[PDB]
C-alpha cells in the first residue's frame, strides 16, 4: 500500500541516474543497504516520496564511501549487507531521521513493516516467518544470516521500532539479512570510518 509521504523518514533512495536500491538511514552520516546493490557513483536522497518530482522535503547527498560486508557471497547473498557514508551529515528532522539498530534479534510472528519503491513509497506489514517455514520454501539456501517475512532491493524491514532486516532476495515468502548479526560489525565500521 501507498506509505503516504514521509511517513517512513529513515527510508532512502539510492541513485546512481535512478533509483537503483533502497537503504536505512542509521544515523546522520551512514546508510545501511544490501551488499548486492552495489554500485559506483551513489548519491543519497533522503527526504523522498515521489522519486520523480521535487516535493520540497528532500536531501540529496553524494555517497564518500561504500563498505561491503567482508563475507559477503554474491552467489547466495549470504551476509549481503553494505554500509554507505554520506559525504556530508544530512540536516534531521521530522521527515529525514535515523532508525535504531537492534539488540536483539527478533521473533517469529513479529511484525515488521516493509518499505521501498506508482513513483511513491509504498509499504507492507508482514510477520516474521518461523526457521522452518522459511527453510522449507527455500531448502538449501536459507542461512542463519537470513530470515522470512510474508504470507526494489535494499530497504528496511523495522520490527517494534528497530531494523531487523534488509530487502536482500525471494521469488515464497522475502528473504531478508538478518541485521541483528552484524551489529558490532555495523558500530565498529562506522566508528572507524
Ligand atoms: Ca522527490
Amino acid at each position: 500500500y501507498t506509505c503516504g509521504a514521509n511517513t517512513v523518514p529513515y527510508q532512502v533512495s539510492l541513485n546512481s541516474g535512478y533509483h537503483f536500491c533502497g537503504g536505512s538511514l542509521i544515523n546522520s552520516q551512514w546508510v545501511v543497504s544490501a551488499a548486492h546493490c552495489y554500485e559506483s557513483g551513489i548519491q543519497v536522497r533522503l527526504g523522498e516520496d515521489n522519486i520523480n518530482v521535487v516535493e520540497g522535503n528532500e536531501q540529496f547527498i553524494s555517497a564518500s564511501k561504500s563498505i561491503v560486508h567482508p563475507s559477503y557471497n554474491s552467489n547466495t547473498l549470504n551476509n549481503d549487507i553494505m554500509l554507505i557514508k554520506l559525504k556530508s551529515a544530512a540536516s534531521l528532522n521530522s521527515r529525514v531521521a535515523s532508525i535504531s539498530l537492534p539488540t536483539s534479534c527478533a521473533s517469529a510472528g513479529t511484525q515488521c513493516l516493509i518499505s521501498g519503491w506508482p513513483d511513491v513509497l509504498k509499504c507492507l506489514k508482514a510477520p516474521i516467518l518461523s526457521d522452518s517455514s522459511c527453510k522449507s520454501a527455500y531448502p538449501g539456501q536459507i542461512t542463519s544470516n537470513m530470515f522470512c517475512a510474508g504470507y526494489d532491493s535494499g530497504g528496511p524491514v523495522v520490527c517494534s521500532g528497530k531494523l531487523q532486516g534488509i530487502v536482500s532476495w525471494g521469488s515464497k515468502p522475502g528473504v531478508y539479512t538478518k541485521v541483528c548479526n552484524y551489529v558490532s560489525w555495523i558500530k565498529q565500521t562506522i566508528a572507524s570510518n
